[PDB]
C-alpha cells in the first residue's frame, strides 16, 4: 500500500473471476464464479449447515449443491446475490478492503446501459471504492501484448468481442456482440454425447462435462474432410476418463464442437461466422486503413486457447480477402489474460490517473455520470 | 396384401407395444412388453416346462416370473432379448411374416446412434424387411390430432418429449429429452406407500401397484392447497383394492404423485419441470414466431392421460408466459395413440413411399446409412 | 411285463405301505407296515418257532408278538430292520423281483438327507434296481386329482404336508413339515380314555385302540358348542365295541380328539393348527397370485378322510383370509390315495423316462447323486 | 441428574434393546425384548404365579413360555404389549423416572408413519417426557465412527439399512429398506438343518438356534468353491454343543446360511443382494460424488460382526465398480453399538438442544407435528 | 379348633391310609386300610359276633377274615364299602366330626373321572365337608422337599407316578401312569417261592408274605452279576423267620424280586421300565429346560424306600442320558410321607384358602364342578 495505494484490478468476465493488485504479472488469484444453494436437506447439524459458494469448496462440491452463473452472455442478471462473489473475492484471495486500494472494474461492451450504473452504485456505495473506473473487455487486450494496433477476439464463456482499434482511436461501425460463447459451446457438446449414449443435465453435471472440450478438441483446418477420415478410421479418437463412474470416448465429435464458434448453423443460428465475421468489421472501416487490421489481428480470451484455432482462422480470413494483403493472428500463448493483465497495466500506468473517479463527485453526481465519461 | 402390401406398423414405445397394418384406427394388438424367465423350478415335467414371455401370459403370471423391461429411457440395453418381443409380436398379433408386409419402426429423439443403427440390422437383417423407416415418436403425433402445427409432449413410461414444430418445419434448438417417465413416477408411489404400511418390491409386484396410480390420482390444480385440505378430510381418500391379499387405501398421496412430473423436486432433481420444461422449449425459437406454438400445444402419450393433465398444465403455462397469450393444450381423448395411428398414417399416405428403405440398399451401404436420411 | 417292464409303484408312507404296477387304479397290495418280535418263550417247537413279521399275520397275531413302527415321523430310525418290509413286499405282494421291474419309491420332503441316499443304497445296491426314482409326497397327489394348480395337504400316520405348488412350478417358501400325525394323535386318544376308565398301553393295545378313532369320531363345526351340547346329552355318544373283553363308549372324547389337528393346544404344543398352518403357506407366496391356490386347496392323505374334515377346515379358512376370496378343500372320496395313484401316474405316463435313475450311474458316481437331481 | 438432567438414549432396534444415559461409552443395559405368556397352567400357586417378561428372567425360562418379538422388520404390530419392555427398561437396568431424564428413542427409516406418531404419544403421554427426538438408525452410525462422510450398513434382526450421506447432507434417492435381518436369516437355519436330520420350532427353540450362527458361520470369500470343497472334507465341520439335550454338527451348512444376505437367491426372492444392494444406492447419488462415498463405506450393525463380512463384501463391490477407484468397508470391531453410541454423542453435544421436543408444544399441536421437524 | 378350623389331612393312597390335622410333621394315625368278612361261622355268640374292619384288629386277626383291598391302582372300584375306612379313620385315629375341621383328599392323576366326583359326594354329602380339595399325589411331594422345581416318583402299592414339574408349572405331556406297584410285586414274590418250596395264596397269608420284601431285598446295582454271583456263595442269602409255622430263607430270589419294578420284562410286560420310564417322561419336555429336571429328581413314595433304590437308578439314568449331564435322585430318608405331609403343608399355608370348595358352591352346581377347577 505505501504511502499512496496500488491499483487493485477485477476481471470479472462472465463466468471465471480474476483479481489482484496494480499492474502485476498473472492475476493474483483466479476461480469460478457461481454461489448457488444445496439440493436437499442432510441430518448432520453444524458440521456442514454452512452454505457452499463462490466456486473454489462450493466448485468441488458439485453434487451437493447446484451451481448458478450470475451473469449470462456478459449480462448480469442476478445482481444482488452476485455481490456475494466480489464480496468473497475481495476478502480471502486479495483480503483487501475495497474503500482502501483502488480497484478496476470490467465490464462487457455494448450491454444494457444498467448493468454499468448498478455495478457502480454497488461497488461504489457498498464497497465505497477509493478510486475506479469501468473497463472495456477489447481495449485491454490491446494494451498488453498485440502492440497498440489491431483487431483482437476475446471469445469467452458469454461474450465474445471483435472491435477493430486503429493507433490510440477504435471505429465503432462493427464492434460486434456476436451471440457466442464458450458456455453454450459446452451444451452442444451435452447434447452430441447422445450420440455416444452419455447423458448430463445439471449444474455440477455441466461442470464435468465442461472441461472435457478443453481437453479434447481439434479446430480441424478442412473440417469436410475431417468428418469423412475421423469417421473412417478411429485415429484421432483416443479417450478421456470420467470421474470414478465411467470413460467415455470422445470420438469425431471432438472437432465438430469448435466448428459452430466458425459457423453456429450446427446450432441453429446462421447470424455470424468467425471467419465471416472478423472480416465485416474490418470491412466496415476506411477503406484506405485496413492493411494495419489485417496484419495486426490478435485472439485474446476464452476459446482462443482452443486447439488450433490460429490455424483455421488463418486460411478462412485468407479466402474471403483479397490476394496480396498479409494477414495473422498473432495469438500469444498468454492470451486469455488479456483482459486482467493489460488492464492491470493500464491501471498502474500513472498519469493516467484523471480518469479513475471515487467518492464525492458521483455523489454529486447522478448514477448516469459514472456510466459517462466511459469509453 | 393384394398386389402390393399394406404398411405394418409397430410402436415399440418403451414398455408398452402397439402394433398393427397400414394406416388404421386404432392398433391392431396392444400389451406390455417383458420377457424375463420363472423365479424357480417346479417339479412338474413337460406341462408347465416351457417358458412365459412377452407380458400377456407371461404377463398374467407375474408372481412366478420375474419380468424385466427390455429398454430403460426409450433405451435399448437388452437388445438380443428383446426381439424375441418383436418375434412374437410378428407372429401372434399381426400373424405375417417380417418379409412380406413393410413397417414403421418407432425410435426415441436424441438417444444412442447404435440404437438406431443396430435396430436396423436386427429387422433388416434378421427379418429382411421388404420397407422400412425408423420413426420419431414426437411427429407422428402431429400428423394425427392437432393440426400440423405446434408443440407435442408424450411422456412415457421411459421417455417423454417436448418437440417444436411450425408447419412442415421443426426447429431442433430445444427438443428436451427429459429423464421422466411414468414407469420410474410408479417408484416413487412404492416408496411412499409405507407411509400407509404397504410393502412392495418385486418386478410382478411393481406391475400391480402400477395402474393403481392411472385408476387413483388428481393433478391438483393448487397443489399446495390440496395437501392442507386432503390431509384436514378423508374427501379425496376413497378407496381401491389389492388382488386378494388386502384392501388398500390411496391416503392423500393420491394427489401428490403427479406433481414430480411437474417438478421432480420430490424425486429429487431439479434439472426439469413440466411447467418450466414447455416453456423453455418455446422460448429457443424464432421470437417472432411462438404465437402459433402457444395456442398448439397438444399432449399425446402416457401420463398425459392421468386425470386432470390438461388442467394443472393449462394453468401454470399462462402464469409464467406474458399475458395477451393465448395458449391450449389441445389434449384429446384418444391422446396416446398418437405413436402408432399418427405414424399409421404417414406410413399408408402414398407419395412418401421414396422416403422407406429397404434390402439392396442397406446391404450395398453401410449401416451408417440406415442411420442416414432420417430426421 | 412284455418286451419294456412296467412301472412299480411302492408309497412307503410310514406306517401303511401301497405297492404295485406301473400306473394303475388303486395300489396292488396294502397292508400296515411292522416287524417286532414275539413277547416270550412258547413250549412248542418247530410248529410256531418262526417269527411274525410285516404286519398281516403278524398283525393279526397282536397279543404274541409286539410291533414296532420301523419309521417315525417319515423318518426312518431303524433302517435294516425296516427293509424285510420291502422284502415281504417285493415277494409276496407283488411277487416280482427287484432287479426287473423298476420301481417308484416315495419319500417325505424336509427331512434328513442321510434318508435318501441310504435308502437308494439299500433298495440301488441291495435290489440292484432296473430304474427308480425318490418321490416327494405332495407333488403326486396334484398328478392324480386336483388338476395341475393348488396346495395340498396329506397329514399321515406319523408326517403332514402342506405345499403351495402353481401350474408347473411349487415355491419352496413354505412347505411346513407340521410335527402331527393321526398315530400321536391316537396316543393321545389312550390318555383320554381314563376318563371313561379304560386303560391301553403297548404294541398290540395301541392296535386295536387305534381304528377306533377312525370308526368313531366328528371334526365340529363349531367345537366349543359341541363340548357344551354333547357333555349335556347322550346324542353322539352312541358306542362302540372291542374285542371279546368289553365294550367300550366314546363319549364326548369322540369330537374332541380331532381338534388337536386344529390346534395342538390340547396336546400342549402351540407351534401349528391347521385352519392357521394352511394359511401361513398360502402367504408366504406371491401376493399377486394366491387366488388360485384358494380355490385349489385339497387334501389327501391320512386323517384327511377323518369325518367332516372339509367342514371345520372349510369355515375357518375363510374367517382369517379376506372376504371376496373363493376357497374349497377340494376333497375327493378317494383322496389318500394321492400318494401311490398319482405317484403311478407320474411313473408310467412315458416321456419321463429320463427323470428314472438305474445301476451304472450312480456307481461311477457318489451316492450324492442320486439325492442330487431330486426336486 | 444434577440442575439439569444427561440425555437418556434407548436403542429399541427390533429384538435386542439398548438403554443408557446421555453419550457414555457402551451401553448401560442390554438385553433382548421380548414378552409372551407361559405355554399352560401350574399346579404350585403365588410361588410362581407370576408372568415372565422382558426377557432376562423370561429370557432365561424359554421352555416355559412362548417369546414374542413385538416388532418384525422395524414395525411395530403389537404396539400396546411392546410398551412395557420400555417399561421394565426405565425401571430397573435405568431405574430412572421417564418424566424426569430426556431420551432419545430410534426408529427405523421408510416404515409406517403411524409407528412414529403413536410411539410419541405413548411415550410423550404416558411417560410425559422432558425431551425426546424419534432418531433415525443409519444417520447416528454416521457421528460414531467412519468420520462424518460415507454409506453405512446396519443390517440387524429385523431391518437392514444402506443410506448414502455427503458431508452434512445425505440423498434420499436411494435409502434401502431391504426386506432381510439376522432374525429371518435364522429361519433360514432351522430349515436346513433338517439336512442333518435336527428339528426346531418353537419361539424358545428359535432361541436356542439362534446364536448358534453367530458361533458358527463363515461368509466364504469365493463362496462356489466353499461348498465343493467343504463338502470334500471335514476341515470347517468342526463342533458345537446343544444344551443338555445333544451334540450338533454344523455340516457346511456353516457357511451357507450367510449368503442369503448376500443372495436372497436362496431364500427364495431375488429383491435384492448385498454387494448388488450396496452397489445401486452409490449409483442413484451425483455421478461426480461418489468417490468419496466408495472409500468411506463403514458396515455397523447386527450380521455385520458375523465372521468375515467385511471380506467378501471387499472383494465384490470392487468386481462390479469401475477400476482404479478405491473401496473400503471400514468395518469397526466396536460396530453394531453405532446406534445407541452414535446417538448418546449426538443426544449430549448439547448446541443440539432446540431439535429435542417436549411437553405442551405437542400437546398445543397434533401428533403430525413429532413426526414433522424429522428427517 | 379354636375360632377357625385347622387342616385335616387325609391321604388314602391305595393300600396305607394317613390321616391328621393342619400341616404337622408325620401324620397323625397310619395303618393299612382293608374291609373284609370273617372266612366262616364260630360256635361262640355276642363275644366276638362282631365283625373286624379297617385293618389295625382286622389286620391283626389276619387268618379268621380274608382281607379285601378296597382300591386298586389308585381305583375305586369297591367304592361303597370303602367310606367305612374313612369312617373309622374320622371316629378313632382322628376322632373329629367330617363337617367341622377340613380336609385335604388326595386322589391319584390320570384315573376315571368318576373316582374323583363319585368321591366328592361321599364325602360331600354323607360328611358336609366344611372345606376340600382333591389333592394330585405328584405334586404334594415336591412342597416338601427337592424345592420348588424337579421330578418326582412316588411307586405305591397301586399306583406309581413320574411327573415332571419346572418351577410353579408342571408340563402334562408325559405325566406316566406306569401299571406297577409294590402290591403286584408281592405276586411275584409269591409265585418265585415255588422255588424254596413254599405256597402262599389268600389275602392274610399274602400280608404275611408281603413285607418280606421289605425287611430282606436288594436293588443290586449290575443285577446281572448278581444272579451269577448270589446262586455262586450264600452270600446275601441270610435268613428270615415266618410266624411260628417254619423258618424261611431268602436264597438269590431276595435282589431279582425289585428288578421287574427297572424292567417288567421277568412280570411279563415290556410297557415300562424305571430308568427307561423316567428317561421319557423328560424327554417329551421343552428340549433347553431338562438340566433343572434332571438334577432335581426326587423318589417319595413306596417301594421308594426298598434298599438301594437310588444306587441302580443312579447309575442307569446315566447311561441313556447324554454325558456332562448332572443327575441326582435327591432321596430322602424320610421320603413316602410326601403324600401326607407335603399335602399337610399345602393345606396349612393360609393365602390357599380360596381353591377350598365347601357346601353351597358344589349343592348349587354340578358334581363336574369339584372335578373342575382342579389341575
Ligand atoms: N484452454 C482452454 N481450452 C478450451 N477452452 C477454454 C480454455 N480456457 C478457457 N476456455 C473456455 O473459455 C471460456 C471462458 O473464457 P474467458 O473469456 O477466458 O473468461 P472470462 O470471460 O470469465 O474472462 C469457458 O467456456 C472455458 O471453458
Ligand atoms: N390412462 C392412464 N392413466 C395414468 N397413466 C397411464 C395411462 N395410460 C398410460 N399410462 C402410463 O403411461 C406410461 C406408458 O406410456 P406411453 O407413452 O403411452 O407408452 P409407450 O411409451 O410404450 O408408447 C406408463 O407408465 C403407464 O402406466
Ligand atoms: N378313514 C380314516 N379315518 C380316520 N383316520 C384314518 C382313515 N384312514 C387312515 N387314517 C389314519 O391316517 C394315518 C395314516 O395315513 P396315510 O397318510 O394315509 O398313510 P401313509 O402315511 O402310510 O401313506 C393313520 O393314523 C390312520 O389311522
Ligand atoms: N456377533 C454376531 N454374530 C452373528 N450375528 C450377530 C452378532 N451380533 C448380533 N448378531 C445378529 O444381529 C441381529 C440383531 O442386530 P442389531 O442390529 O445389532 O440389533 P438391533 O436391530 O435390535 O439394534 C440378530 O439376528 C443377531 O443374532
Ligand atoms: N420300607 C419299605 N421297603 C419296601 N417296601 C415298602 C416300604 N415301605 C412301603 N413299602 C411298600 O410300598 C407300598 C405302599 O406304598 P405307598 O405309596 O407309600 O403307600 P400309599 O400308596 O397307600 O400312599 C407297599 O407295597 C409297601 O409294601
Ligand atoms: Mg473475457
Ligand atoms: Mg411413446
Ligand atoms: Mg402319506
Ligand atoms: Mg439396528
Ligand atoms: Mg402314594
Amino acid at each position: 500500500d505505501e504511502d499512496e495505494t496500488t491499483a487493485l484490478v477485477c476481471d470479472n468476465g462472465s463466468g471465471l473471476v480474476k483479481a489482484g493488485f496494480a499492474g502485476d504479472d498473472a492475476p493474483r488469484a483466479v476461480f469460478p464464479s457461481i454461489v448457488g444453494r444445496p439440493r436437499h436437506q442432510g441430518v448432520m447439524v453444524g458440521m456442514g449447515q454452512k452454505d457452499s459458494y463462490v466456486g473454489d469448496e462450493a466448485q468441488s462440491k458439485r453434487g451437493i449443491l447446484t451451481l448458478k452463473y450470475p451473469i449470462e452472455h456478459g449480462i448480469i442478471t442476478n445482481w444482488d446475490d452476485m455481490e456475494k462473489i466480489w464480496h468473497h473475492t475481495f476478502y480471502n484471495e486479495l483480503r483487501v478492503a475495497p474503500e482502501e486500494h483502488p480497484t478496476l472494474l470490467t465490464e462487457a461492451p455494448l450491454n444494457p446501459k444498467a448493468n454499468r450504473e448498478k455495478m457502480t452504485q454497488i461497488m461504489f456505495e457498498t464497497f465505497n471504492v477509493p478510486a475506479m473506473y469501468v473497463a472495456i473487455q477489447a481495449v485491454l487486450s490491446l494494451y498488453a501484448s498485440g502492440r497498440t494496433t489491431g483487431i483482437v477476439l476475446d471469445s469467452g464463456d458469454g461474450v465474445t468481442h471483435n472491435v477493430p482499434i486503429y493507433e490510440g482511436y477504435a471505429l465503432p461501425h462493427a464492434i460486434m456482440r456476436l451471440d457466442l460463447a464458450g458456455r453454450d459451446l459446452t451444451d452442444y457438446l451435452m447434447k452430441i454425447l447422445t450420440e455416444r449414449g452419455y447423458s448430463f443435465v445439471t449444474t455440477a453435471e455441466r461442470e464435468i462435462v465442461r472441461d472435457i472440450k478443453e481437453k479434447l478438441c481439434y479446430v480441424a483446418l478442412d473440417f469436410e474432410n475431417e468428418m469423412a477420415t475421423a469417421a473412417s478410421s478411429s485415429s484421432l479418437e483416443k479417450s478421456y476418463e470420467l470421474p470414478d463412474g465411467q470413460v467415455i470416448t470422445i470420438g469425431n465429435e471432438r472437432f465438430r464442437c469448435p466448428e459452430t464458434l466458425f459457423q453456429p448453423s450446427f446450432i441453429g443460428m446462421e447470424s455470424a461466422g468467425i471467419h465471416e465475421t472478423t472480416y465485416n468489421s474490418i470491412m466496415k472501416c476506411d477503406i484506405d486503413i485496413r492493411k494495419d487490421l489485417y496484419a495486426n489481428n490478435v485472439m485474446s480470451g476464452g476459446t482462443t486457447m482452443y486447439p488450433g484455432i490460429a490455424d483455421r482462422m488463418q486460411k478462412e480470413i485468407t479466402a474471403l480477402a483479397p490476394s496480396t494483403m498479409k494477414i495473422k493472428i498473432i495469438a500469444p500463448p498468454e492470451r486469455k489474460y488479456s483482459v486482467w493483465i493489460g488492464g492491470s497495466i493500464l491501471a498502474s500506468l500513472s498519469t493516467f490517473q484523471q480518469m479513475w473517479i471515487t467518492k464525492q463527485e458521483y455523489d454529486e453526481a447522478g448514477p448516469s455520470i459514472v456510466h459517462r465519461k466511459c469509453f
